[PDB]
């Protein structure tokens, strides 16, 4: 039933998976290693629970892993732990197949939303990248009108990436920003726009009124947008990016998730969590700094890696 | 001023606050790495610090909940104070999250009977370990039920620690009744005239309805013995999870009445922040937290403490 977003993967993009998840998966093999002595008994399984409890992989995700994992095992006169590894893969792509919520007119815009400091403005400038590879003409909206450091970098990105920006002085109304950005885009017969947005769990009422007028106000000038709400995550927080996610998919309409600095944290794990409890799908994930280093999703590649 | 809120442990021994501050020092330093990014460019505490503090503090597994109160209650101390410093917020932060864990009503206040529930693990028996080794200090007769029968591992680390400590332990074969155990426990400790039992339980959060059945037919079966017992219903957590922990503690809450908790490796971890969340959400007391090796390590909870430590200048 599941169909990912990235179906072929080139070899360079296996390898910076491979490497952007290798923090986690040693992090994880040391655990596992460290847990055993030759056989997979019950033992071995309670603790193997306990050592993806502590990889952020979360208590109803692992459940159902060492759910399917202890009927597997029981069907085999012994298993020998050297068997963890392919077990493991195995069945937890299998599990990831099983969320029917996962996987898959102009201009097309896309609202990033989430806090300060998950990686928003660089997630925007890696897609404006990818839009503008393929051909596709990308404006910019700096539509968090109140933190200097928000609009500066998307400065630079625009600059960098060579996309236009649409943004107005600081203490401006957001909406008015995305209006524009959106007639600018009409105007010039854009692709894609993106449009970044102020985010904060507390005093959460006035950031779902703000959401809502940025999109009715974008909606006088394209009325199906925004075509996508993507929610930016990050994972070097492991299951704290997993509640701030629920936070947010229940105040807004959120379409998708992008799960940014895996690279450099061992809690990557949580993608798995993510990707089997949430009921919007994740997308995108970060693995390393270069542009192509924000993946489209596969959970099946994800797992194999993860577990390499 | 008189609190409602009592702390487990209002006087700490030097090397006890000494154990404590260190014990936090690894999820202290790396909160405060990541609240010095929040201050750059920054003399006033402005709305750009209050939401860069927010992301600060579920960096550092305080939860969304507990740190949505903080800011708030931050953002009154502003306007109470008109302005604060950048200069001043650690000092606003230890001010603030102290008198928020005061505000929950749940937190803080023979034989004694101790139900300790969790999932398996060393840090449960070690938890069931050290305060054996306490009890025992203080001139209590203490007495040990292993009534996790079918996992070998718990019931063998329980029978060391009895020997370690020097306390008598009921057991029974392994896949044994759990039941049996737990019945033969407190009636030893009945005819033993013993002051504290500890009984181990199976804790596989799998099957939550036949969780929640087991534990209940060993409190019943308890009660045949000692009416008021489980006097303690001590849930043991991996404090080294972070808000994983707090997910756990949710599943075990619901599926029996937790009376205590008891967050252990907080020193291993910088994710340590999770106390304050733990404390602040649950209506169930953080009784007990781990913050090193040795026996006395695990110390009776005093969440001022804890976050002077915390936040230490």
């Amino acid at each position: 039933m599941v169909s990912w977003f990235k179906k072929i993967f080139k070899k360079e993009e296996k390898e910076s998976l491979d490497k952007g998840l290798e923090k986690s998966s040693q992090s994880f093999f040391d655990k596992v290693s460290r847990a055993v002595k030759s056989k997979v008994d019950d033992e071995v399984l309670d603790d193997l629970e306990e050592v993806l409890i502590a990889s952020d992989v979360g208590v109803e995700t692992t459940v159902k892993i060492i759910r399917r994992i202890e009927e597997r095992v029981a069907r085999d006169k012994y298993v020998n732990v050297a068997e963890l590894n392919n077990i493991l893969r195995e069945e937890i792509s299998g599990l990831l197949l099983e969320n029917p919520h996962a996987g898959t007119k102009k201009p097309y815009v896309i609202m990033v939303v989430g806090v300060n400091g998950v990686g928003k403005t660089t997630t925007i400038g890696k897609l404006a990248h990818q839009f503008k590879s393929e051909g596709l003409k990308v404006v910019l909206g700096a539509a968090d009108t109140f933190r200097a450091a928000a609009v500066d970098q998307l400065v630079i990105w625009s600059e960098r990436v060579g996309v236009p920006i649409v943004k107005q002085a600081m203490g401006s109304d957001p909406a008015s920003v995305a209006f524009d950005t959106v007639q600018s885009a009409v105007s010039q017969d854009a692709d894609v726009v993106i449009i970044d947005t102020a985010g904060r769990l507390h005093n959460k009422v006035n950031l779902m009124n703000e959401l809502s007028k940025i999109k009715r106000v974008m909606q006088k000038v394209v009325p199906d947008a925004p075509h996508e709400v993507l929610l930016v995550l990050d994972g070097s927080t492991g299951q704290n990016a997993f509640e701030q996610a629920k936070q947010f998919t229940a105040a807004t309409e959120v379409t998708a998730l992008a799960v940014t600095k895996l690279d450099g944290t061992a809690r990557g794990g949580v993608v798995i969590g993510i990707s089997d409890q949430f009921q919007v799908p994740v997308k995108y994930i970060g693995v390393g700094e270069k542009m192509q280093d924000l993946q489209l999703f596969n959970g099946t590649e994800f797992v194999d890696s993860f577990f390499k």
